């Protein structure tokens, strides 16, 4: 029993985090095969990192002026390119240690493990869910450029989130491993705001189907509710609507506690509408909205 | 920016992960240069489970008994002992990936890293703090007995705790990689109560000083209090005693945000005599008590 925020093994990732350095400026990249993937940011000189023009830039490089570093070992730079966002530099020496891979874009609501990242060594493992608003609430500090975010299935690593940089809300902003940023953002260290945000419905009632799986069940009650009555509800509240398509992917978890899609739905609009009265759900006071169905459904039984 | 529940990279110990398999009766070992260590519950059968005595188990075993595989590879066994409630089971192959290790105990109100493991296998990563009680609030299901806690500490893993047992409360229990069990338990197939629990009121200012280096600082107010005046308060909502010696562990967090140790703790008295008026802290609606002064150290600026 128990919930609790939970990413993969990071060993597989672990394995192919390297430092790119260009000139002065440095960052994670991620090597598979022979190749290595990172922020096109690292070819910004200080005063090139304000309005970069990258095309420029990357034309005044050749593959000498990269170093890499795979721990004490230095791999040799054989070519270099641009796929939007993200740099790729081919080295000498394919990774021996490369997993079975896929680069993956993921929709916001759903949760990828982050490895976090600074000159080129791992430094810790924690989860996170692509907002609405597609930022991500992780936790970064300077030099933590370019550490990746994942899912794994079976045996097969799917990239899914290169890490660029901090909005000045505090929040993070990134791109997938095609180079193209989740959200209205642009590699330049011009400060950038996110849009307005919402609470992702289907994952706070997945969160209410994992705390009844794991015994508070304070909250239930015997009325239902409609999903056009409980949508007049979310939208005071800044939650998303809910759809059958989103009752439907909640139906393994209802069967498992034999309480109905809207039932539940009864049990939130209550919650919003009367907060929790000093009592928690799997040790929040708040309405948990960054597990995800599957999530749920891989933690509990 | 940002505070999030972090765990160490697992890599290191992923690959230390093997199953132990005596029987009928199966879960998880960990193998470090030639020796298997697992908690010895597993030469119970089924039958012995609720009222073994080990002693005349394991005399009644010989070494191909048990069987050891390492992913897909067959660990041969050739001998084996009894320290206090794990089995050291010695095989024939070194662990080629080995790291660097210690094994540490653990003082309540310290944090670790869980790598959750099942038939040998990893499947997720997380932090838990040692409770003043002596159980971890884990996430852990069938198959989960013997994965490991740990810290990792530059390149050296500190093993701090073997995963045995859940307790009726969904609480979890386990012994140090000595096999000497945290907290007043035994490895019988019995139910045995938690003593009561209690907050631990160092990490719960840590957590507040990771909140003003965040940015939240609604909290903070113009008061001092005594240490004896704040123990008073404590008292009543069943938060450990603070003493000088504590004070003095969030010695650089006080310098670094400017806020004295005894400031910060009136803002912890009005916390706890208000409530938090339905504001958050670092996106939590209560007092969280599972970051230490290192976590908060680690993970900020
Ligand atoms: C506080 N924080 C939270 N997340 C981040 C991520 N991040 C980063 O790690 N580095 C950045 N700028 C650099 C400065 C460098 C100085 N040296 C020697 N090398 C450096 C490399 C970088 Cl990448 N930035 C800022 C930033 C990075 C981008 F990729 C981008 F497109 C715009 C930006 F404003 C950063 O956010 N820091
Ligand atoms: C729900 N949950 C949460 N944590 C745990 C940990 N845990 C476990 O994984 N297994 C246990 N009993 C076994 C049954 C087996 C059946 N087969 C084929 N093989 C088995 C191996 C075990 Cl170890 N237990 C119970 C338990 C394990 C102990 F080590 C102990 F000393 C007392 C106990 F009651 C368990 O708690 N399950």
């Amino acid at each position: 029993s128990g919930f609790r925020k939970m990413a993969f093994p990071s060993g597989k990732v672990e394995s192919c985090m390297v430092q790119v350095t260009c000139g002065t400026t440095t960052l994670n990249g991620l090597w598979l095969d022979d190749v290595v993937y990172c922020p096109r940011h690292v070819i910004c000189t200080s005063e090139d990192m304000l309005n970069p023009n990258y095309e420029d830039l990357l034309i005044r490089k050749s593959n000498h002026n990269f170093l890499v570093q795979a721990g004490n070992v230095q791999l040799r730079v054989i070519g270099h390119s641009m796929q939007n966002c993200v740099l790729k530099l081919k080295v000498d020496t394919a990774n021996p240690k490369t997993p079975k891979y896929k680069f993956v874009r993921i929709q916001p609501g759903q949760t990828f493990s982050v490895l976090a990242c600074y000159n080129g060594s791992p430094s810790g493992v924690y989860q996170c869910a692509m907002r609405p608003n597609f930022t991500i609430k992780g936790s970064f500090l300077n030099g933590s450029c370019g550490s990746v975010g994942f899912n794994i299935d079976y045996d097969c690593v799917s990239f899914c989130y290169m890490h660029h940089m901090e909005l000045p809300t505090g929040v993070h902003a990134g791109t997938d491993l095609e180079g193209n940023f989740y959200g209205p953002f642009v590699d330049r260290q011009t400060a950038q705001a996110a849009g307005t945000d919402t609470t992702i419905t289907v994952n706070v009632l997945a969160w209410l189907y994992a705390a009844v799986i794991n015994g508070d069940r304070w909250f239930l009650n015997r009325f239902t509710t409609t999903l056009n009555d409980f949508n007049l509800v979310a939208m005071k509240y800044n939650y998303e609507p809910l759809t059958q398509d989103h009752v439907d992917i909640l139906g393994p978890l209802s069967a498992q506690t034999g309480i109905a899609v809207l039932d539940m739905c009864a049990s939130l609009k209550e919650l919003l509408q009367n907060g929790m009265n000093g009592r928690t759900i799997l040790g929040s006071a708040l309405l948990e909205d960054e597990f995800t169905p599957f999530d749920v459904v891989r933690q509990c039984s």
